[PDB]
């Protein structure tokens, strides 16, 4: 059995196996916070986020299994995944922390992209790694539903992990949410993640915010401004009256050419910006269809883009007691088996 120790971090008690040290603190993450750490196991470098009041209502109990459940699937490398997980209790009994542990990444892309005009080999590093982690939660029926720069964790070499997806059944920035989640439209599908990679490109590549509304009839206004009144048919997935009625009052505005919008910049980011950058999300480009596009071609890799296992998520239309929730948590974090430390060959 593991020694545990006990370091007050964030003004509460953190228990974790001596195996991880050094810990200290940096930011907090979904209903949790985070430190990082040395791994004296194998010198690597990791994070340690300490779930907030795991099992306090069914709602907490439920989010810890559901979020215990996805990072145990993901195995990407531009997915957040586990290296391990662990409790200092020693019973179900005694059960009420979740430690989850992953390799650290020291930034995220606001990181990036803030101070340096990043060139347009580096966006399209940066996009694609999005794209590719976008195309093998997607193909596992998982959504993030509110992508955006501080969901995508990023370290010193400009490699890129999305977190915090799946996520979600403190004020939040909606400056990169699809249109369809911001006014709840009645139905989506995965290319609402899409949307949010288009604003994320318009920003790396210009180096200013697509949309910084002030509220979301701003924002609507100012994503009008670029993609133009949309039709009919859109008012179709609008259930509220009074905001289809607002909506169809609005003047009519054209589409602008992205073009004469992103001056300066390489047509083909700009064809891929109008093919994201669409208010019709069937329309809308997908992850696995823009890893295609040519302003990927120095990077793309077809053998390398890989999807995910199938993902059980039967549990999620399930209503079980707080107990209940607890208990199938405890059987995952015992059942977890750490990865191999090396798990990639060359090519
Ligand atoms: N520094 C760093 N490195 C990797 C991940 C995180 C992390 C996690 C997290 C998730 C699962 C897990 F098992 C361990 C940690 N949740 C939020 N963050 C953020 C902390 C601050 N914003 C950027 C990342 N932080
Ligand atoms: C922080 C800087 N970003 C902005 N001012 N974005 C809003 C503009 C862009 C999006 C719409 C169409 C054009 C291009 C004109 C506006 C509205
Ligand atoms: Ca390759
Ligand atoms: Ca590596
Ligand atoms: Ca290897
Ligand atoms: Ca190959
Ligand atoms: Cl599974």
């Amino acid at each position: 059995r593991p020694t545990f120790y006990r370091q007050e971090l964030n003004k509460t008690i953190w228990e974790v196996p001596e195996r991880y040290q050094n810990l200290s603190p940096v930011g907090s993450g979904a209903y949790g916070s985070v430190c990082a750490a040395f791994d004296t196991k194998t010198g690597h470098r990791v994070a340690v986020k300490k779930l907030s009041r795991p099992f306090q209502s069914i709602i907490h109990a439920k989010r810890t299994y559901r979020e215990l459940r996805l990072l145990k699937h993901m195995k990407h490398e531009n997915v957040i995944g586990l290296l391990d997980v662990f409790t200092p209790a020693r019973s179900l009994e005694e059960f009420n922390d979740v430690y989850l542990v992953t390799h650290l990444m020291g930034a995220d892309l606001n990181n990036i992209v803030k101070c340096q005009k990043l060139t347009d080999d580096h966006v399209q590093f940066l996009i694609y790694q999005i794209l590719r982690g976008l195309k093998y939660i997607h193909s596992a029926d998982i959504i993030h539903r509110d992508l955006k720069p501080s969901n995508l964790a990023v370290n010193e070499d400009s490699e890129l992990k999305i977190l915090d997806f799946g996520l979600a059944r403190y004020v939040a920035t909606r400056w990169y949410r699809a249109p369809e989640i911001m006014l709840n439209w009645m139905h989506y599908n995965q290319t609402v993640d899409i949307w949010s990679v288009g604003c994320i490109m318009a920003e790396l590549l210009t180096g200013r915010t697509l949309f910084p509304g002030t509220d979301h009839i701003d924002q609507l206004k100012l994503i009008l401004r670029l993609v133009g009144t949309p039709g009919a048919e859109l008012l179709k997935k609008i259930s509220s009256e009074s905001a289809r009625n607002y909506i169809q009052s609005l003047a009519q505005m054209p589409k602008m050419n992205f073009a004469n919008v992103f001056i300066g910049a390489n047509p083909l980011a700009v064809d891929l910006l109008e093919k994201m950058l669409v208010l019709d999300s069937d329309k809308r480009i997908t992850a696995a269809q823009a890893l295609a596009h040519a302003y990927f071609a120095q990077y793309h890799d077809p053998d390398d883009e890989p999807v995910a296992d199938p993902y059980d998520q039967s549990f999620e239309s399930r209503d079980l007691l707080i107990d209940e929730w607890k208990s199938l948590t405890y059987d995952e974090v015992i059942s977890f088996v750490p990865p191999p430390l090396d798990q990639e060959e060359m090519e």
